[PDB]
RNA sequence: UAGAGUUAAGGUGCCGGAAUACACGCUCAUCAACAAAAGGUGUUAGUUCAUCUAGACAGCCGGACGGUGGCCAUGGAAGUCG
């Protein structure tokens, strides 16, 4: 159809699908804004609290987005349950544990968006932020 | 108790007798003429070391990249809170 701008913006995963930065940049501009954010209810539901947009397009009234931005809700989802974790095992903390072929699909999926030499790269990428969550590889 | 012979403590630009001398040197502020914590592109030398044609250093001039909003504090955290 006719889309507009694709309203990007740093938000939570729980911000966008409820009500406040929500409705108000969609509003004027004229989509149902409690069906743009029952499509973004399905992301920010299992996306619970973690770093996620969410491009919300003037379609012809409509609008549906899901979007991971980055490297974000790929290695938490891997862990399996995936709140944000809140910060690190040095502590008396920690998350759990990545298995091995869990988070060496994560590079074999940023490797169109990573351009990667050898599929050597982008394991090792991916394997430092595994470590960054509170989680290791098993 | 007195005139000579020789010199201490210390002086010679001038009031007021005696070098406006000699050699080398930082510095010329009239320094010379009190004062600490605490501090400085005046200005000079020695020693040790990073650094150097294996292109020292400054000014002027650029590339500001893909993964990517890496991850996580948190109401939110965004390279840019921990």
């Amino acid at each position: 159809p006719n889309e507009v701008k694709y309203l990007y913006l740093r938000a939570v995963g729980g911000e966008v699908g409820a009500s406040a930065a929500l409705a108000p940049k969609i509003g004027p501009l004229g989509l149902s804004p409690k069906k743009v954010g029952e499509d973004i209810a399905k992301a920010t539901k299992e996306f619970k609290g973690i770093k996620v947009t969410v491009q919300l397009k003037i379609q012809n009234r409509q609008a549906a987005a899901s979007v991971v931005p980055s490297a974000s809700s790929l290695v938490i989802t891997a862990l399996k349950e995936p709140p944000r974790d809140r910060k690190k095992d040095k502590n008396v903390k920690h998350s759990g544990n990545i298995q091995l072929d869990e988070i060496i699909e994560i590079a074999r999926q940023m490797r169109d968006k990573s351009f990667g030499r050898t599929l050597a790269s982008v394991t090792k990428e991916i394997l430092g932020t595994a470590q960054s969550v509170g989680c290791r590889v098993d």
